[PDB]
């Protein structure tokens, strides 16, 4: 095991165990080095009591085993004291098993379903999120009142940069002034679905303690400003078979007819994975005309406008798809999953996408997804049990936003 | 002795003498180390006057011994100087015996009461303590009114380095699981006695170092009327020659002295609360719609039950879990009592029933009262204790009781 | 009708029409005199929407009619526009009768059962009522804390003058009898119904000058901790056909019906107090050591009895004095009430005893919800009004004990 050497060389004194919960904030906790010498740590596991979070509430979650992955054992750089941090997942004590409301755990069914299929033996996944840095915010809410108020460089993105370096991250490119004022995003070398989904998680929480400690604020937030350009997070994806690039080909802009397939459904499923890669009201105050974000449910390979874009490549080698729609807020590990499984329903089901164009909200999307779940639960990767609860958690977000008033209501109609 | 070894590689120049009141208050006495080398000080013990304090007002008081036990000693980290650490036991100079009223011999006395009824040969007890950390808290009461008012790695391993330098075994750090500002730390459960000093100088670690960090820290059962309250999980077993009594095959592989153990929990709970729950705020916490207990039942999966059955990889692992109890109780009486109740229990193999699925401090004093009887069988507690701890204990629910409230001002003054 | 004659005298411009609800506090509405004049407006009274009332959420309480009360007219001395007060009754529009949860309908109720019964033919009832004047006060609750503080002949006679010109009769006025603050005014007893009226006029005068003064006035029952409450004396007595019943030869010269009444009395006293204490502040001062009574018996020079025999110089004047009712609360209720349990005492010849000499909101709810037989006697009393009643003292009682006080804070902080 990789945790042990890192130990002994460095003497560390705490160990820090990690794991996102449903709605995407990294729980950890964290104990002395003892006890993770012996090999029964990584045999058995830790107990653990996840009855408290918002997605686990009920008896089944009232006692866990968490188990530590040794594959993503790191050093932490920020503590003052070496602590080694370690990624876990949620296992049921009864059964031995993965926990159904586990986003880590579906991912991995996820790929084992891909696997068992055997359209393809691995997947190769790239986000591109973007965030936002200001000087400082505030922001409040009270039944007397509502106000939130904005107020607004090598050296800071040379840290994150040797912050994400430290980390183990493969840095390739780093942006700003792009569009906006305060807009910056770094650029990450690609990996499988379950190894990019962790590293995300790794890039936000430097990226916050960086900024952090230089003084700043930093979010990641779909649109935080309502005159200036959204915050998106572009998808690159693309099926290995025995390194074979299963989607290079021969046709429209050389993709195969796998790919074609792949293209159709995604774009017949598109509408019910809104509730997965927009989950939150904020999404849909991007995802309007007249700016950067895509509008036409359409694949192009020019068209700036179409939500799915094909990138021009050297090689056959590096032929991959592009997602636009998605945004930072999303999960990535059900993100990348539902992305994953409309693509290989499209597959299955030969859906051809059509002729390639050239020259709603959250309430909707939820509704959307709740009968349209049926591909999700294709092959036990997905489960009615979990979709309701995320369905219920999500519903009483957008009813709470909705229900509430706004300041711009009394500008417009106070007088009336 | 340790007590010896450790003076002379230390130097120590003094020494600290501990001992747990009624109410649960650390009292202490310090002494220059000069005097300990003599083993006539382990023999004989020091002259003490306690008549002053709370529980002990009486003729017998006015004339104590303490006699130290070796086997805590320990060295303080905290004092400039070095000093010696030590627990006391109180020894009535009339007859060599430790007195009616020490919580510590009482624990004693239980522990001897189960050995020589022979269910078993020891008894292994895990508490869960929880507390709150605040940055600055305000208080004040007269006759013309009253207020109040309420206002991270680093601090927490702190805590743990303290805790391991005054020797014990920290097993994991939880941190705002439930709430903001709440906290709590595993440690290796050990025996009755034991498990209750480490209780003590757990708490005392963890309020030196959170003032000695700016902040404040509370152990009370609900300070903040919107949030959740701290409670005290106790985990226990007994075990009869490196065999775990309680395991078993039945519900959740219980064995029958395991569930007349239950049994006996279950009938004399209403009791029980008069040392488990021993303040007006523990009540305000035993109320619906939070995570602490409602129903007085026992369930393996039912989180609402007051009782529980943790799952075990091992038989040897087998343990019962109660939620009821809180910080303010003083460990050594509650775990006797805790004990008492499962051994009456099992001794009169009362069945407990079948497993749930799908008050006030005045009461539980009135019901302790009449249900005395079982706390004081072999003689480890009595009527005189009790009737004196019942005593001291109804003063603060008589004046909690009288007093007028701010809310009362709210609700009436217009009226 | 007076009003007519009134209105045509001062130009009268506005009136208000007012009324009580189930809590006690006087709402009311206003129109112009124009539209009184009519004799159709006291044959029709007025559509009103009583929905949003606490104790009338009752989905029936959605269309009711206000029925005038000529008998009550008066001009109003502070508005400095001409305006004519009334009282109104609640009338179910369906049924034209009085509305079931009307507490004037209530008390009237009671007076025709009186009548009818034929044991008396009128009630006399005279209340003493106290209360206290401070120069400020401060109180606030939140999720953060808790806080309440508190900081002569022309004010008095300026109270006097106010009751004067309303249309009351003062008696005596004293000031500072046995603490700073308290005060209290004696007026003229009168029948039931109307000496209830005269005593939510007399608590508009007093806080409508305090207020002008610049100072403040409360009557919650216990508003300081170490000072004497205020409670309300109740004299009582039943007259048929000009002849004092009450008057006889035996113990302080009282009949037998006398003695019978306060036999009723006494036995039926702990459910009473869901009407004559329907505030947890009065518990405060209901405790020994205070001007408070403690024994449930009569006597005629035993202070600490809570029923007493006032010495008179006639048997004209003979009276039963009630000493534990307190001002919060409801005079129609408690009136009522107090009356019901007498006639029920009577009714029974229940002997009280030999004369003496030489609890908590949810114990007093809890028994009123058994003694509910006495009540329904007769039909004056509803199971759906008392069942309403209950509900919201209990929400109001639970409410009070389920939070967290600042003395707690002083008690367990550090426990």
């Amino acid at each position: 095991y990789k945790s042990h050497q890192l130990i002994k060389d460095h003497d560390v004194k705490w160990v820090d165990l990690r794991f996102t919960d449903t709605k995407g904030k990294q729980q950890h906790v964290t104990m002395p080095a003892r006890d993770a010498l012996d090999d029964e740590f990584f045999e058995a596991g830790k107990m653990f009591d996840g009855s408290s979070i918002a997605g686990w509430k009920g008896i089944e979650a009232s006692d866990m085993i968490l188990m530590p992955d040794d594959s993503t054992a790191v050093l932490d750089p920020f503590t003052e004291e070496p602590t080694l941090i370690l990624v876990c997942d949620i296992i049921e004590p009864s059964t031995m098993q993965g926990y159904e409301r586990d986003p880590r755990n579906i991912a991995k069914r996820a790929e084992e379903y891909l696997k068992s299929t055997g359209i393809g033996d691995t997947v190769f996944v790239g986000p591109e999120p973007e965030f936002f840095i200001f000087d400082e915010v505030k922001f409040k809410s009270d039944i007397s009142g509502s106000m939130f108020k904005i107020f607004s460089d090598h050296e800071i993105r040379t840290a994150m940069c040797n912050a994400l370096e430290e980390m183990g991250l493969v840095v390739e490119v780093h942006h700003h002034e792009v569009a906006t004022a305060g807009q910056n995003e770094i650029g990450v070398k690609f990996n499988t679905l379950v190894a990019k989904a962790d590293e995300v998680q790794t890039l936000k929480y430097c990226v916050h303690n960086v900024a952090d400690a230089y003084g700043k604020t930093v979010t990641f937030m779909p649109k935080p400003l309502y005159g200036d350009n959204g915050s998106g997070m572009h998808v690159h994806m693309s099926i290995s078979k025995d390194g074979k690039n299963t989607f290079a080909g021969e046709g429209y802009a050389g993709l195969s007819e796998t790919a074609l397939y792949f293209i159709g459904g995604i774009i017949k499923h598109g509408k019910a994975l809104n509730g997965f890669t927009n989950p939150s009201t904020n999404s849909y105050k991007r995802l309007v005309p007249g700016f950067e974000a895509p509008v036409m449910l359409a694949y192009s390979a020019r068209n700036r406008s179409a939500s799915i874009r094909i990138p021009y490549v050297s090689s056959p080698k590096a032929r991959r798809i592009e997602a636009r729609f998605p945004d930072p807020a999303a999960n990535p590990y059900l993100a990348f999953a539902a992305l994953l499984m409309a693509g290989l329903d499209g597959i299955q089901n030969k859906i051809h996408p059509g002729d390639a164009a050239d020259k709603g909200s959250l309430k909707e999307a939820l509704e959307e997804l709740d009968k349209g779940r049926a591909f999700l639960t294709k092959g036990g990767v997905f489960t009615d049990e979990f979709i309701d609860a995320y369905i219920e958690l999500k519903s009483e977000e957008e009813i709470k936003v909705r229900t509430f008033v706004h300041p711009l209501e009394y500008d417009l109609y106070y007088s009336v």
